[PDB]
């Protein structure tokens, strides 16, 4: 990167200015998962980018999942799964493992990576200071809503206390578990939780890291890939798309309809994808606006 | 408790006044472990008592261990131990399990129990916001200091940030793990960590829950049990006492010599032992002062 | 109180927890008069209990009367009274004596008693910083409203400035005198003033110390004594009750209808009655709620 | 005052500017007594002048005595005096009367007069919030120090809390009584108390209202009257002067030696003497500086 | 001024009290121009009077013009004028000169004069921190609205930021130039700008220094001079008055109709006219109220 | 700049991270002059870069000169110069022109350019709020110190008030004129003033824009150009260098010896030179450190 002239280095930095002004002093919620968390180089770049935002006076909030790591831990403990549809039932035993893995392993890695740059990261669940609650959720198998145990959706969010946390200079790293109204802790889909937190905090942007170039309207036609779409056109395309793209689109719909100015599905396989998406126009990924 | 006259109920409450004045607005660090954490009734009373302190304008800070639960989890994962002396070596693999169990299971139980009374508890490690660091520690087997892996002592404590946390009304629940100066996370003895935190925060008292009536100078002579002792007399008795009483005495010595006005070894098998020790004169347990 | 087991001492303290949470950070207005102010032991217990509340982060506000002491001082000065009905006319001369006795003697005793526990008590009248005003009040003798001089009801209260005072850690001790809109100072019934202050400050509770076990619906039938009553049922019983119980009931009605969640008529002859009423279920006295 | 040209009105106001700059944001302690408090016109002008200072962003603090009113009240109550030298012994009974008269009558008049201009005045004793303490003082009769009861000198002053009070916009009106270290309330000479408060608060000026034109070095030679004197020359003149001028000079000496930049003995018989002394060069009275 | 008795000096100062209370903590906007800025003695008195207000806790805001100095500078630079009606066209070149003269010379004199009394004055334009904007304005020559270049009216005012500035103890000295919505800086009539700033800041008074005794309803009849007039009667008199009195009346109308309690046209040829108008009843000049 | 791959765009932004952390929350003083202020594209890039710093939570402070523009204005006004050595004497007349040009024209351009990005820029001189003073300075012609009029060096700086200004989000644009201790305004060399302000404010960096690639030790040998030098080696080279490079080196010496961690002489002819110098390693220009 040294054989590149200094006056092009300048222009690249200068073209970040409009996006620095747009985001200065604002909340950005970043759903972190997939490859951007398994490969060590992408991991470290992601942590650097959270430090970047913080050292620009931007307020990042990280929401993470960890489905596969839960599965691996359950197999290691020899805990036999019950499955309704393609859903593991979340017994009290499974919840304990999920919470232990998400908060006690997956979140800790990200906190330590970010904290390599300063005392920024703080790990939290809805349990801590009652920062958010859950409501138990059923799923539809074939065409019947069924109980798959202690799994929920985000209910209420302590918006004031969360924004106190970021105004102090902290980067919350959220593991998505929270008590219901009776104190019973549920596991929440990280994609959904990210949308709910962005709406509650009044985020300026929601970023969704996934392992795709962007949204394809007619996958796999290479030139069905769009770079911007309104929630109006996006919702009528939802019943079309691949199984795994559904939760990331529903999150973008709910956030942007909820008042978040834009949500973005970006390529987690790209190093520093957050920097590219936020401070560059030539980014991959697709932006969702209301319409 | 209803067949007891109301005018004796009054006197019991009135006699708490001097101790309410002594502790109002002050930090109290409470090492929580042993039976007071395995039995469900003592557990819930302990959480109620932390809520009690908080609703008196007192600032409790909870430090917890969980040695046996780590051991159980390692056996379940089939992770074979290496032992030098009677010490398990803490490999990177063992540290991950310890951190996951301490922060992701043991601490979560206490956070949820306390939070049954309000949005008070917040779970933290030295990793979070770089609140404290560790320095790797060796142990003496027979008469040689030996490496038992990623185990340490508390190094530095971010006193300002910790006191910000409690002045906001939060009750930190601390899992004793922290990075060394290179970012490598170590496991810290909870008894020692409690003493270090009490000294760094300028605590008014350190409470050490154990499964004993109190300190016996000549165990097991029943009337060698003392209720107050100076650090001068206590340190010369240290090489006498039982193996498990050593870490709780060393903590009291280091805290009280470090400027903490008094440290207390109290009976964790007694329901509401914290309330009895703090707001009553007829408590069991032994108070350590400087001398 | 030492021959009583420690585990019952614990339960008594633990059962205060719900009431500590209910009152933490809240205003409590306490009308102090009768025997709880003439006997030296009850006096000192009352002052201790105000210190108790303050060292729990509760915000007590004390309103006091002193009818008999005014009368004694007037007789000592040989000031001849004029009486309409059973009411002394409050001439400018009588007002001066009342103000001097209430603010310069009765209030000072309570300020010094409370201040034996710390720098808490501050003596105030509506005159000070214009904290509240009075409106001149007439009384009905037989069936004609008559002028009995410089006696009034509380008019407006400087709510903001009063709450500044308590948030600073002060326990106001209020002598009930205040200027009217023309600067002319009136004497206000302490029972009525206590109700008005509780409503203006948004108090969580109003406590009325009197020399009775509680409200008897059919005095003197021993088992007409109630421990809770709605303002609806209480107001229709008002024209029944004894002369001296009237002002304490009217105060409770006006406070609780005014939005104060509960008012309490409690037994001032009981040592630490405030502690018993607030932090115990087995208290005497009767609670007034809206209904 | 209307037949005087407007351009001389202007110059009088303009010449106040240097003294407005000197005093803006500063504490001024004013000892108020003598004729400036018995005549109703001088009274009301004094209260107006305290309002004046407050509406210039100056911080007045009023200290008052009331020797004669105590005497009158004692005669009315038929309380027989004991006299050592020319000093009444202050029994507990006499103290109660003094406190009641000073705080409950004399101070209230001044609070209401000042408060005619706004919510400024607040009445205080050392009893309130432990704002200052007393130490019991003996007096020398002929040549023996003798106990004249519950009379003292100011001991310690809660400087922080007093300055909080004035920064809130309040004008403290101080009645000079305060507890000793055992809680026993003493009466303090108002002249002495004024000097002690000025030194503790770091006052810019101490004003001493008396019924004299100023300090005469050789009374009654009319042209021995000085308008400025150093503490050096003033202390060697102290054993010369009239009995009643002694306490006002000792106060000025102790304040100015204590670091108060200047103390002033001014003519309380002059209407608006405070305004003339502070904002005019052609004032009567004598200024004391260190030297 | 020394041969005038001290007790009349007192009364002059005492009669300022009602006006000190009315203005304490309030904004006063002062349009400064005409003779009060060309003569050196009136200049220095005006600066002293701004210091006076500031050392009373009043918040002065100074708006200045400088028409003649612009003209002189343009002649010195040999810049030829274009005139439509009697209006110079404000080309970009003329604007640069106007801005340079107003902000770089006329304002600096006033800042340094005021600052002779302390660190009070700060020079500002609408350009600084975007404190206010302009909208380009046309003028009517004969009966056609015509473009006279870069001249405007005040558009929006950053009220919050302006009041931050004065609460910090600063006396803004405003040169009336401001950018339009496209960043193009316009020159604004100082009389009009003063009215707009007073309304935006919620000023208690607007003062307009002019070289007249006051408003004459039938100039030049000597006894058509009024000392108070309602906006109702004043607006119907506007089409009558002299050319140069028009802008000062329109400003008073717009301010007082805009909610400013009173606007005043006062005699700038009188030394300390501001002091006389604000703190005296025997001032010249005419007060405008709504009606 | 669009034909350049996105993954190199990323790396350029990512490599700014260490410098964002170094400067976040810190003061940077930027001396702005030469070509970076005459060409319109470099001008606008410089203003963008000040906005850049501000939208990263960095605190830029701009100091500007304008020697040539003063000269041009003096010629236009036909003001004849007196010259001692090669120095124009600064008569009161010349000072007025200099102040008018620097504050009323040169500074206004920069304020409006910066403010195109937001309400950031505020123009100030040492005159405003007494933010800094000057001391009159003589110069050595041949070998005699001579009076060249109202030219000075920065004397004292109101550090507290200046940092209040930047913490509010303002970017001061400083025109270097200030009063001496007698209120007489002097013109200060902008290079020297920049060094003094950086030292007084505790700046993290001083940037000196000049029209050179960097410091040549043996000009004009092309490979005598250094990119870093200690103050020790730099001071012994000072008597060697070109006339115009002297003031920029003396400033760097005085700032860096004064405790400013590094001063930089950078190429003002390079677009976005500030961005390149601060957030890139491949910048031109030379860094001065202490040694
Ligand atoms: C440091 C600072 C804040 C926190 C925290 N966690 C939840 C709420 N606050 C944890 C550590
Ligand atoms: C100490 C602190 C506050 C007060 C007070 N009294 C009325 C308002 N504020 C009096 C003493
Ligand atoms: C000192 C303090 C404040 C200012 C200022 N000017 C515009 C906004 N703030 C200028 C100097």
């Amino acid at each position: 990167i040294e054989a590149l002239p200094t006056h092009i280095k300048a222009q690249v930095l200068a073209e970040a200015l409009p996006w620095l002004k747009q985001l200065h002093g604002k909340v950005v919620v970043v759903k972190y998962g997939g490859n951007a968390m398994t490969d060590d180089t992408l991991r470290r770049a992601f942590a650097a980018d959270m430090a970047f935002l913080r050292n620009c006076g931007i307020h990042p909030v990280v929401v993470h999942g960890g489905g596969p790591q839960i599965t691996a831990m359950l197999r290691r403990l020899g805990i036999e799964g019950d499955f309704k549809g393609g859903f593991r039932v979340t017994t009290p035993e499974v919840l304990d493992v999920a919470r232990m893995v998400l908060f006690g392993q997956v979140g800790r890695e990200l906190v330590n990576l970010i904290n390599a740059h300063g005392p920024y990261a703080v790990g939290i669940t809805g349990e801590d200071a009652q920062l958010f609650t859950a409501v138990r959720r059923s799923v539809t198998v074939d065409g019947v809503a069924t109980d798959i145990g202690l799994v929920g959706d985000v209910d209420q969010v302590n918006t004031a206390a969360m924004l106190d946390l970021v105004a102090a200079g902290r980067i919350p790293v959220v593991s998505t578990l929270a008590p219901d109204a009776d104190g019973v802790v549920h596991n929440i889909n990280a994609d959904t939780a990210a949308a709910a937190v962005a709406e509650a905090l009044g985020a300026e942007k929601l970023l969704m890291l996934t392992d795709i170039d962007g949204l394809y309207t007619r996958w796999p036609d290479r030139d069905s890939l769009v770079s911007e779409i309104d929630t109006g056109t996006l919702a009528q395309l939802l019943p079309t798309l691949e199984s795994g793209m559904v939760p990331k689109v529903e999150a973008c719909l709910r956030a942007v309809i909820g008042g978040v100015p834009s949500a973005h599905i970006i390529d987690g396989r790209v190093t520093h994808c957050v920097l590219v998406e936020l401070f560059t126009d030539a980014g991959t990924g697709t932006k969702v606006v209301r319409g």
